[PDB]
């Protein structure tokens, strides 16, 4: 339901590093 970079459907996923 929530992180950085990680997921298909809702809407986070990466971005940095």
């Amino acid at each position: 339901i929530a992180s950085a970079s990680c997921t298909t459907x809702i809407c986070t996923c990466s971005c940095s590093s």
